[PDB]
């Protein structure tokens, strides 16, 4: 009563949440994953808006403010009960406890991944129809294009490790929020961990599902006035391809996400406490 | 007790609030809508004051600070119980639940819209009688004029999508505040979502009801000293017309507001939880 | 229990506080008004200290930081139970409810006004005896002089409307703090509304009771070294006169304060809820 | 329960705390005063570290950040139960109530003053042995020397009034923290009042007990490399003398501290409420 | 209930936590120490990311932001129940109380130290495999190298005193967090004390266990493109050697850590309260 949960109780509520999320109806899970993807896309839009025009600003300060803005998406995911893949990886605790089977875990992960992708694509369509890429004389679109272009230029091991580091922070934020008992203890304990992985540049698969397709759409369908304003051409971002997106980024970053989240946070604390 | 509300309880308190707001007396609803319009105009005044003179400042940082300042209006609307149209669209949850009829919804929406417009006009009159447009050697009035001029230059589909995105954030902030149990959990969970839509540039109909008429009034009745100080002439803002305001902005942004708020937040969560 | 007060309960605690404040002993009211004036003078000293040297800083950011600093005075007034005139105007709710008479209201308002003036003068004497006007090579005194000089150059209608807007924000902050149940919900819900009216430039009579006499004292009794450092002369601020202070500022700003506070916040919510 | 304390209860808990602190064992009081002096020295070290290199930064912003950093010391003093002289002056409430005698008050004040001085000297020794004065190519030591040099150049009446203003803010912060019921309401209500007196330049005797001896030690025992880096010589700070420290600063600032704290905060509220 | 713990209760919960941590199973202690080292490495990564490119920024502001970012690691250690050596030194309270023996204390300290080192090395390997040292055209790696190089250039007495000061702040933050009763009172009371020791430059042994080996790895295995971008050569950091790391830094900083933490915080408060 009125007290923060101790780590053992944190692990037991994590186990219970894993069982609850794994036993939910597939259609409800799909809808919640769509909302989670929409929230993550909202967070990346805030990040891009905040970090626009900060070239003269110091690198660390601008990235820190961008991460503080980006934490809104995962705060929304936690508060609104949406199913985010980075958070659904933590059902490995319930899997190890034996309360859920491997088939339930596989179905939940697939459903949440697909729903997150659908939500990210829907928000990409909305963002493009809004005309946001011409903000600040095209600097918003240029920021989107540069952010997307940088993510497609990583090695397999580098992408895997970046995904491990990103899902480490996301699952640590979720685990810490498990201790909170109010809307504020479950939101303010989650700004710094997310801001770390956003400012550092760690790669999140769900966030990339919004980022890279947005960059591809802007590279393809931008008006010539946008290119004239930004002083660049589409051939400067030729590497922004769907196949390159899925191959150079999606698979390695996703594999790193599983390895980080449900091996370095879920399983380790299950071993420490719930074994 | 002492715990944040779970999403199912959040949806049920949203339904109950919708029924309560739809069954209120029309005169009380009109007065509360007037207060809500006054609060929204207060928020836009804070935004304009904060963002004045930030041309040299980075775009994202200045817009983020402006949004943080702007969140005060919706915080006031939630705390003081005022009826804001962006929030009254969420009575579609109670409509879908069957607790209220279509006539009640239509009457509530019309009354709240009219009251918000009346409150915005009253605060426009107060702001003009205050002489605030000559602050910082006319940079306050110039900021108001530029903000109003930019909003009148959007396509129908772009305005509709911008309104969808704005009401998405507003209704998401309201839905998240439904989880809080104190004045602080119902205020700090609402700064970031509002700051997102303010910094990004998403269009809110109620906020525009204060913004654009203020710009028209300043364009019409400004002293020649103000124009000399700002180095511009009224013909530079010829497009700032009442008919252009209602046609290019009000109808599309309002339609986008309904489509965002009571289709992408209210109905989706009613389907997920209250069906 | 553990929950924020609903607007009806907020209005009833406002009514009860009005009755309690109107029925207090006159000497206790005088002492509390003196403490309130001291707190308001403390807030203006923080504002001046924070905004010193921010000429190169953007206008909005500097004024926002100054308002955040200024909110300390009204936070102190609320927490410590001091009687501030901007807050005592809200006893019009209890007057309309019939719990107090017109004579009690008049006596309370006069006593609180006189006590606030006495406290502001005492803090002016303390500030002058401290030697603070020579801070930053006289930039503190120059900031005080410019702030005082700008306030004496407003029309009657402009001053009345500025006072209306200022007391609107002050009474709205008090009304919102009525909802809070802890020291933090009653302090953080009060920073933004005060910061708005401070950054915008709205005129508060009690704050001006410290500001303008301080400027007059500095204009009169400053050392020639201060004038040499600031590169100005007393004849540059000839308009800073006590008669000009009371006539151009005190009466119109005070009348606007009553019209804002106990007509646009107190009476409107009494009509909505307590009628 | 769950509610902030009303001013009458705040005064009664202040009286009870005064009796408790006055009736404590002298050795425990001495140890707690040593810890309080260490905490105050920690706060001044944070202030110096934060304000180092901020010459190009605006005066008010840099001093505000320095005060926010400095509030940590008094937050530590309140949370950890240390006996700080600025806080022990408030036992005048219990003295006026008759619960403690004059001898107890005198012994408590002397013991706390001596313990604070001993703790400040111990932290001065630790800071010198750490080698911190060579941080940022000697700018840390130069900041310490300038801060110490400015404090030794005040008139008796100016020093007395500055001490009155400083202890006013410190005792007001303590009195406001008496209302809080958790670690957060007793810490966040204390940042702004302390930041005011730090940013403004009001003189605290305990803080000066760390500041000035540190400056004397740096002036005496600095390496010639430090002087070469800072581009100055010890003769530029000849006035930094122990006798000048105790005569020009310690006695007047301390007398102002008593007059502020236990006449303008303690006795006034005892008269208002506890008489 | 709902109230912050008084200092006597703070000391008794510190004693109980010491007994609990000293009586835990060695393998669980090792795993928790590994997680604590990972969290500390995460905090140093945030610090490096935040402070990258802030050469033009004022020294104090940049170091303050870096410390605010760095506080995340110790917040994670407290919330997640990890065993950090700087925190395990406080079991000297339980040792003095007689509840645990000297052998238990020695075994706990050795196990926690070894686990922290293993976790720091694992995160060093992950950081190197991520490729983070090429961020901002090698400015991230240059910041890491400079931070590591500066720490290897301290005298024995200076390193001992810096460790004393660092563990003072860490143990004071832990002791203050013992008073909090929620996730927020146990996190926000811990940002300022950690930020102090990070901004000032006080040396923490566990943090150095991540910092210096990372610098050695970057100095050894960096690509020539990184050196070309940063405009430097490995011979500029020849002193970055493992033997120099353990001799010039590890032993003196660790000894200072024990002397600070479990003599100046644990034993002093045991003497004041628990004797």
């Amino acid at each position: 009563p009125f007290d923060l949960l101790l780590p053992a109780a944190m692990a037991k509520v994590a186990e219970e949440a894993g069982v609850y999320k794994a036993t939910k109806h597939p259609l409800k899970t799909f809808y919640l994953a769509i909302t989670a993807g929409v929230f993550i896309s909202i967070a990346f839009v805030f990040y891009i808006t905040a970090t626009t025009g900060t070239g003269t600003m110091p690198f660390g300060m601008a990235k820190l403010v961008g991460g503080i803005c980006f934490s809104l998406g995962l705060i929304l995911c936690v508060v609104c009960g949406a199913d985010l893949f980075t958070s659904t990886v933590l059902i490995v605790v319930a899997k190890a406890s034996g309360r859920i089977t491997w088939g339930q875990l596989a179905k939940n992960w697939l459903n949440v991944y697909f729903g997150n992708l659908v939500g990210a694509l829907l928000f990409v369509l909305l963002m493009w129809l809004s005309g946001e890429y011409m903000t600040a004389n095209g600097q918003w679109g240029l920021n989107v294009l540069q952010t997307a272009d940088h993510k497609v230029h990583h090695t397999f091991i580098e992408a895997v490790c970046l995904g491990i580091l990103a899902n480490l922070m996301v699952c640590l934020a979720v685990w810490m929020s498990y201790s909170g008992r109010s809307l504020m203890d479950k939101a303010f304990i989650m700004v710094l961990p997310v801001a770390m992985f956003v400012a550092s540049g760690f790669e999140n698969s769900i966030a990339n599902m919004f980022m890279i397709p947005m960059g591809i759409v802007i590279r393809d369908f931008a008006s010539p006035e946008f290119w004239t304003a930004v002083g660049s051409a589409p051939e400067n971002f030729s590497h922004l391809t769907v196949m390159n997106f899925i191959t150079d980024n999606l698979i390695p970053v996703t594999i790193g996400n599983i390895i980080g989240g449900g091996l370095l946070v879920g399983l380790t604390y299950w071993v420490i406490y719930l074994r």
